[PDB]
């Protein structure tokens, strides 16, 4: 019953569920658009673009299969833990990024 998450190559969200609005705060259409790193605190977040840049430049997984238990950010600005699950797919010879999270409150 996670929330989903679907990112482009470069990070920029492309789809945002209806349980993601609820935990993060941001409509579907405002979250369309922007970087994924405007759901997290920092350092990660001037930190998530390098993330996935050094993933697909080693294809050397650290969350994708894995999974772990991470701090999220909601449009307020609190934070809560979250559990993170990443997917990757490809489309039109494009990777995609799908994620699932999981409030663990
Ligand atoms: C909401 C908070 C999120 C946090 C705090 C977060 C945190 C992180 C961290 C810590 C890493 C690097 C881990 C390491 O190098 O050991 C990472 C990697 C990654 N993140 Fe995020 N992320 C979040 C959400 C997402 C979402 C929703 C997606 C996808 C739709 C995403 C996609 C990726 C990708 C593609 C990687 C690189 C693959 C990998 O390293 O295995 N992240 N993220
Ligand atoms: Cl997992
Ligand atoms: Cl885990
Ligand atoms: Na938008
Ligand atoms: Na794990």
């Amino acid at each position: 019953p996670d929330a989903m998450i679907v990112i482009d190559g470069h990070g920029i969200i492309q789809l945002f569920s209806t349980a993601a609005e609820r935990l993060f705060g941001w409509s579907e259409l405002e979250a369309i658009g922007q970087n994924v790193n405007i759901l997290m605190p920092e350092p990660d977040r001037s930190r998530h673009d390098s993330y996935i840049s050094r993933y697909r430049t080693t294809s050397d997984p650290h969350i994708i299969g894995i999974g772990r238990i991470v701090t999220g950010k909601r449009r307020d600005g609190t934070t809560f833990p979250m559990h993170l699950s990443i997917g990757e797919m490809q489309s039109g010879g494009e990777p995609y990024f799908t994620g699932f999270v999981r409030d663990l409150t």
